[PDB]
């Protein structure tokens, strides 16, 4: 499996861990069957885009943590969407609200890039502690000191 690759306009580089691929069929939130390569394992990545930078920890169909820095709200949102799709989480699969048309991961990404409101509302939030250098981000992509999208923090 490749150590560096591109997804959603971000260069990903695996800095720790490894995964194996297992083909699985998942049911989307539009009741469509999708055949995807699910990655199994613990991994850490960097993400570098033109307008945002992040560190992503993940496990099998599970986002662990995304620490993201970006130029503005929109640029941060772009990184979050890519990370949420990349995670392969079921809540992301179940947030699909269209029939998808081609690589299935790319179709998922394009769908959420078009409108991420259901993705962000269904993802979940959590309370956060005041940690120096970080802040929370709400489903509407605005900041909060007290709560954040689950597993997501913004570097500031
Ligand atoms: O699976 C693919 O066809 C490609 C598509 C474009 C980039 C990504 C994500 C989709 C994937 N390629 C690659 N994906 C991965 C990978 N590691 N861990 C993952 N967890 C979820 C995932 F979803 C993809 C990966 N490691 C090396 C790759 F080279």
């Amino acid at each position: 499996i490749s150590s560096s690759f591109s997804f959603g306009g971000f260069t990903f580089k695996r800095t720790s861990g490894s995964s194996v691929k297992k083909e699985e069929e998942v049911l989307t939130g539009n009741l469509q069957t999708l055949k995807i390569r699910v990655h199994e394992g613990y991994e850490e990545f960097t993400m570098v885009g033109r307008r945002a930078t992040a560190i992503l920890r993940k496990a099998t169909r599970r986002l662990i943590q995304l620490i993201v820095s970006g130029r503005d709200e929109q640029s941060i949102a772009e990184a979050i969407i890519v990370a949420m799709v990349f995670s392969q989480e079921d809540c992301m699969i179940k947030a699909v609200r269209g029939d998808l048309n081609l690589n299935p991961m790319h179709q998922l990404l394009r769908h959420f890039q078009k409108d991420a409101k259901v993705l962000f509302q269904n993802w979940g939030i959590e309370p956060i502690d005041n940690v120096m250098g970080m802040i929370g981000i709400l489903p509407d992509m605005t900041p909060s000191t007290e709560m954040s999208l689950r597993g997501v923090r913004v570097s500031k």
